[PDB]
C-alpha cells in the first residue's frame, strides 16, 4: 500500500531507523522556527515525520520512491548524507551562532523566542553572563529556570515519572476520591525519558465549582508540605457550546497549571544521592468528565501527530477536532466519544495505539 501523508494514517513508533536523516530534518526545522520561516519549517517537519514511520533504514535515493512529503529542497539533504553520511546544511545550523544562542537561552525555563532574541541582540552568549548580570531583569518564570537549571535540562526518566505520578495521584483523590489520573505526553507514548511529566484529570461526579477548585486545592497541599518550588495555574476559558478550532496549531482551553516539584529520591524505585531529591517540571489539565477523551488525545501528541489528525479531520471529512470536541459540519451536529478509539471510528481512521503516534 501507498504511505500516507498523513502522521494519523501512519504508525509511528521509537523505532526510528532514519535518525542520520530526521535528526538533520529537525535541526533545520527548528532553524526555520527561529528564522520566522514557517513555511520551510513545516516542510521540513512534515519530511522528518514520514522518515521516522518507515521500518527500514534509508540507504539508496532508490528507496525514496514513493515516499510523500519529499520535495527536492528535503531530496538534496538526504542525498548528501548518503554521500558522507553527514549534512552539511545542518552543520551549518549548528555552528550557527543565532541557533546556538536561541537553543541554549531557551533551554531555561521562561525564555522563549522574544527573550532569547533579545539577550542575543544584547551580546550574550553564555547562561553564565546572563544570570551574573547585574542589570538584566527576570521573571518569576525565568528566576526559578535559572534557581532549577541543572535539575531541569536532566532527562526525566520512568521510575521519575512514575514516582511523581504517586504524588499526583495521592493529592488529587485526597479531594476528588473519584478522580481519574493519566499520564500523558510522551511517556504515554512509550519514551523512555521526558522534559516534564503531564497528567490530565478528570471527575464523573465533580461539580463545575469543585472542577475549578481541585488545581488550587492540590497546589496548596503541597505548598503547605514544601513540594511547589513553582505554580502558574491557568483558568479554563473552555466553552461548552462552542464550534472547534479551524487554527493550524488549535489552543487548549481546559484549566492547567505549569509547576515545578521537589521530588524527594526516597519516592524513586530505580536501579540506583547530592541534596537528597530533584526538581522536576509537572503540567497538570483538569478537563470536564464528556470531555475527557478528546483531551486524553490531544495530550498524548506527538505536535505533528495532532496537526495531521486536525488536518484529516477537515479536509478529508469536512470535521472540526480540537482537545474539547469533534463537530461533524454535513450532519449539523457534535459527535460523542467515551474512549480514543470512538474518536477515531468517527473520523474513518484505523485506532494508531499511543506509543504508535510518535510523529
Ligand atoms: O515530540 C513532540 C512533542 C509532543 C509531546 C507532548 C509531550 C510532553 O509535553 C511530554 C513530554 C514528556 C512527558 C510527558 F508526560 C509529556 C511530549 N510529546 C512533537 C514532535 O512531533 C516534533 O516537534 O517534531
Ligand atoms: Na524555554
Amino acid at each position: 500500500k501507498k504511505i500516507s501523508q498523513y502522521a494519523c494514517q501512519r504508525r509511528t513508533t521509537l523505532n526510528n531507523y532514519n535518525q542520520l536523516f530526521t535528526d538533520a530534518l529537525d535541526i533545520l526545522a527548528e532553524n526555520d522556527e527561529l528564522r520566522e520561516n514557517e513555511g520551510s519549517c513545516l516542510a521540513f517537519m512534515r519530511a522528518s515525520s514520514v522518515l521516522k514511520s518507515l521500518p527500514f533504514p534509508i540507504t539508496s535515493m532508490k528507496d525514496t520512491e514513493g515516499i510523500p512529503c519529499l520535495g527536492d529542497k528535503v531530496k538534496s539533504i538526504i542525498e548528501g548524507i548518503i554521500e558522507d553520511g553527514e549534512s552539511s546544511e545542518a552543520k551549518a545550523v549548528l555552528n550557527d551562532e543565532r541557533y546556538k544562542s536561541f537553543k541554549l537561552f531557551t533551554s531555561v525555563f521562561g525564555v522563549g523566542l522574544k527573550t532569547a532574541e533579545k539577550w542575543f541582540r544584547m551580546g550574550f552568549r553564555t547562561l553564565s553572563k546572563i544570570q551574573s548580570d547585574k542589570s538584566l531583569r527576570f521573571t518569576q518564570m525565568q528566576k526559578a529556570g535559572f534557581l532549577y537549571y541543572e535539575d531541569l535540562v536532566s532527562c526525566v526518566n520512568r521510575p521519575e515519572a512514575e514516582a511523581v505520578s504517586m504524588l499526583v495521584k495521592e493529592a488529587v483523590v485526597t479531594f476528588l476520591p473519584d478522580a481519574l489520573v493519566t499520564m500523558t505526553g510522551g511517556f504515554r507514548r512509550g519514551k523512555m525519558t521526558g522534559h516534564d511529566v503531564d497528567f490530565l484529570i478528570t471527575s464523573p461526579e465533580a461539580t463545575e465549582d469543585e472542577e475549578q477548585q481541585l488545581l488550587h486545592k492540590v497546589t496548596d497541599f503541597w505548598k503547605q508540605q514544601g513540594l511547589l518550588l513553582y505554580c502558574d495555574i491557568l483558568e479554563s476559558t473552555f466553552e461548552k457550546f462552542k464550534q472547534p478550532s479551524r487554527k493550524v496549531d488549535a489552543a487548549d482551553h481546559f484549566q492547567k497549571c505549569f509547576l515545578i516539584l521537589k521530588l524527594d529520591h526516597g519516592r524513586v524505585h530505580s536501579e540506583k544521592e547530592g541534596k537528597g531529591w530533584k526538581a522536576i517540571r509537572v503540567d497538570l489539565v483538569m478537563c470536564p468528565y464528556d470531555r475527557r477523551a478528546f483531551a486524553l488525545l490531544g495530550w498524548t501528541g506527538s505536535r505533528q501527530f495532532e496537526r495531521d489528525l486536525r488536518r484529516y479531520a477537515t479536509h478529508e471529512r469536512k470535521m472540526m477536532l480540537d482537545n474539547h470536541a469533534l463537530y461533524d459540519r454535513t450532519k449539523r451536529v457534535f459527535l460523542e466519544a467515551e474512549s480514543e478509539e470512538e474518536i477515531f471510528a468517527h473520523l474513518g481512521l484505523d485506532y494508531i495505539e499511543p506509543w504508535e503516534r510518535n510523529a
